[PDB]
């Protein structure tokens, strides 16, 4: 499985995951209303917000988390 690991308006990268993380991850940390940091990259299980400005979201096939 391929993920998005970062993205600029240059392109992307990917990498192919660990051996066990079968899902891409994409992961918004808003920060103010203009601006929110983002990062992208493969995980195991989907990784769960744990704060308030924390968006995730998660997907099963290749660069599926651009």
């Amino acid at each position: 499985l391929t993920c998005v690991t970062s993205k600029s308006i240059f392109g992307i990268t990917t990498e192919n995951c660990p051996d066990g993380q079968n899902l891409c991850f994409k992961k918004w940390y808003y920060i103010v209303p203009r601006y929110s940091d983002i990062t992208w990259g493969c995980a195991a299980t989907c990784p769960k917000p744990t704060n308030v400005r924390e968006t995730i979201r998660c997907c099963e096939t290749d660069k599926c988390n651009e």
